[PDB]
């Protein structure tokens, strides 16, 4: 079958798996903040960080590329990851990127795509024999484009968790939800034109400047599964419009005490907590493993 090593191989074949870098989302910065849920969130989940208290929040804004030197101005996926610290010291992560849905419904599908995406031999050719294997992708371009827009700022675009998570409340009630991190700032993007002229790391510079002006806010929203919404296929579009705000992440500045020495920082979608369980999503379950591989490759060097 498919192994973590293989996943890393496909990733490396796309320019990723660089030394001392995350196999993917190599380029990214850490920020400090806090999170406070709405008064009602505790009715959806019993998770400690959702009870209404304020908890520490570590955020990483990144470019999806495995290339540490990726150009902010070039097309690509951006990722927003939040690590919540619970009262007892434990932590639970929320991982999200700019795409509305996943390009594939399975890990194999995603990996097969990262291989046929490799440069050299016949790039535009093999990156087609895939379409034949995965029809679903022929109508994707529309979403793919949206997921690669060049945001004017990491603070002016929204991120999605894609996978469905089962939220259990103290009363025993449960519901499946998909995560969405929306900005309180107006969403805003740059045309390919402007994007080209921008500094390689303009996104890092603008956000540093934005925070010196004041905090940046993102509302955490959960889209609650409708009667026919798949809880196992992150590529499947959901019909439900029952989307509610359950909290806000308030980012106040760049972090400086983290990732010094043998300190490792990894946002694992599987790092849930009491009151939150993972769905039988094959992509979500495979991630934690391929991540361990990636974390290993960068721990040593
Ligand atoms: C099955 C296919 C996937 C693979 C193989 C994969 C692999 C990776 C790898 C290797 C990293 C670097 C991990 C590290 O060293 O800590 C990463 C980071 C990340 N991935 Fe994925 N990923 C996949 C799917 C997804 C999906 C569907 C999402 C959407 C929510 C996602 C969101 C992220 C984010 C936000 C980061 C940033 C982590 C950070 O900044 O610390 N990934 N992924």
């Amino acid at each position: 079958g498919l192994t973590p090593d293989q996943a890393i191989d496909a990733i490396r074949g796309t320019g990723g798996a660089q030394p001392g870098c995350r196999a993917l989302h190599a380029k990214g910065t850490l920020y400090r903040g806090t999170f406070t849920a709405t008064r009602d969130a505790v009715m959806l989940s019993a998770a400690p960080h959702l009870d209404g208290s304020t908890v520490p929040a570590l955020i990483r804004f990144s470019n999806g590329s495995g290339n540490p030197k990726q150009r902010d101005g070039a097309p690509g996926v951006r990722g927003m990851a939040v690590k919540f610290t619970l009262p007892d010291g434990s932590t639970t992560d929320v991982s999200a990127q700019t795409a509305r849905l996943l390009v594939s419904s399975t890990p194999e599908g995603f990996i097969d795509l990262l291989k046929a995406m490799r440069p050299g031999l016949t790039t535009p050719l093999r990156l087609a024999t895939h379409l034949l294997t995965h029809p679903r992708l022929l109508g994707a371009l529309p979403l793919l484009r949206e997921a690669n827009r060049i945001p004017a700022s990491y603070a002016t675009t929204e991120y999605h968790g894609l996978h469905a998570f089962r939220w259990i409340a103290a009363d025993g009630s449960a519901r499946f939800v998909r995560y969405h991190l929306v900005p309180t700032a107006a969403e805003e993007y740059l045309s390919a034109s402007d994007a080209r002229g921008k500094d390689p790391d303009f996104l890092t510079d603008e956000l540093a400047a934005r925070l010196q002006d004041g905090p940046v806010r993102f509302d955490f929203r959960v889209q609650i599964a409708g009667p026919t919404d798949s809880t196992v296929d992150p590529s499947s579009a959901w019909q439900s419009t029952q989307i509610v705000t359950v909290g806000t992440v308030t980012i106040t500045g760049p972090d400086t005490e983290r990732e010094h020495g043998g300190d490792i920082v990894v946002f694992d979608p599987m790092r849930v907590t009491d009151g939150i369980e993972p769905s039988d999503d094959p992509v979500l379950r495979f991630r934690t493993l391929v991540y361990s591989a990636s974390v290993k490759l960068r721990t040593g060097v």
